[PDB]
């Protein structure tokens, strides 16, 4: 049985929990514990493979979680999540990346840049930016909706997209 490990990541606030819950039950939560970490596991069919997506919704917290250490050390591909309405957390995405390179000592990490919150209307971020950020990293960007759903399923099936070829 064909199984995915994904971790989610990036700054408090944008979209992480919502993102997760969207991609796994199918509803949008306004509120969550932004506390809170958790892994979420579900059977998905991916481009006709049937698969499993095990994963880490993290919230940045400093106490020990065995579980986290395991999927920063396990984890097969990685969502940089920032908000389009803020660019302050579009400018911590390079540390995040940085982050992740330093776990896998490595800089060919299955990565997706994801710009959450696009049904608003107040962009502070550009496509153009986040498009230039993501093909100095050589990954891809997709911009979504938790609310909307809009790219949900987009940003996590090209995330396993990369990780397929990453395997290959
Ligand atoms: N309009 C809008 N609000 C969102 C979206 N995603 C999350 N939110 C809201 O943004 C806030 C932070 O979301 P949350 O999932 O807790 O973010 P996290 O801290 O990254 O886990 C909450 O108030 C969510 O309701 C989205 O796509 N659109
Ligand atoms: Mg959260």
């Amino acid at each position: 049985m064909t199984e995915y490990k994904l971790v989610v990541v990036g700054a408090g606030g944008v979209g992480k929990s919502a993102l997760t819950i969207q991609l796994i039950q199918n509803h949008f939560v306004d509120e969550y514990d932004p506390t809170i970490e958790d892994s979420y596991r579900k059977q998905v069919v991916i481009d006709g493979e049937t698969c499993l997506l095990d994963i880490l919704d993290t919230a940045g917290q400093e106490e020990y979680s065995a579980m986290r250490d395991q999927y920063m050390r396990t984890g097969e591909g990685f969502l940089c999540v920032f908000a389009i309405n803020n660019t302050k957390s579009f400018e911590d995405i390079h540390h995040y990346r940085e982050q992740i390179k330093r776990v896998k000592d490595s800089e060919d990490v299955p990565m997706v840049l994801v710009g959450n919150k696009c049904d608003l209307p107040s962009r502070t971020v550009d496509t153009k930016q986040a498009q230039d950020l993501a093909r100095s990293y050589g990954i891809p960007f997709i911009e979504t909706s938790a609310k909307t759903r809009q790219g949900v399923e987009d940003a996590f099936y090209t995330l396993v997209r990369e990780i397929r070829q990453y395997r290959l």
